[PDB]
């Protein structure tokens, strides 16, 4: 589990969105595994607007942050899970790192800010849904 809190937005994995998220919906995209809902309180996270390919992510199944090198956002085939059939997910970045299903939502960040959230993994890989192209998260 986990979210990004930027401005009056809450960014979560679409497959983990709550009823309150759906009832306060701003934007969602199944192909990216992302959903954004509106918040009453202002958040403290800032979004990175950069080209970093190295950063650090939070792994809840280890209670630890790990440094990683990750690929550029791309269209990657993701195995079936209880939430989606086997399919291509867009804007996904892969790295070598530990992950388990419940690790979705952990933040990946660089020196510029938040880059994305854990969205996929297995067998010593971890994948992150990029948010750096979503420029509208910085306004409203
Ligand atoms: C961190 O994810 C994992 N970690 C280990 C094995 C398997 C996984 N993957 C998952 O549980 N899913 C749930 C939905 C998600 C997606 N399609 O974006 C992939
Ligand atoms: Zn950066």
């Amino acid at each position: 589990s986990g979210a990004i809190y930027v401005g009056n937005y809450r960014v979560v994995n679409r497959h983990l969105a709550t009823h309150n998220d759906w009832a306060n919906l701003v934007w969602e995209d199944s192909s990216r595994d992302l959903l954004v809902s509106s918040t009453t309180a202002q958040g403290c996270d800032t979004i990175a607007r950069c080209d970093c390919q190295t950063g650090v992510y939070y792994c809840s199944s280890r209670r630890k942050h790990y440094p990683v090198s990750f690929s550029k956002p791309s269209l990657i085939f993701v195995e079936a899970s209880e939430y989606y059939p086997a399919r291509y997910q867009s804007h996904l970045m892969l790295a070598v790192g530990h992950s388990e299903p419940g690790d979705c939502g952990g933040i990946l960040r660089c020196q510029h800010g938040v880059v994305g959230i854990v969205s996929t993994g297995g067998n010593g890989l971890v994948g992150f849904a990029d948010v750096r192209d979503l420029l509208w998260l910085d306004e409203e």
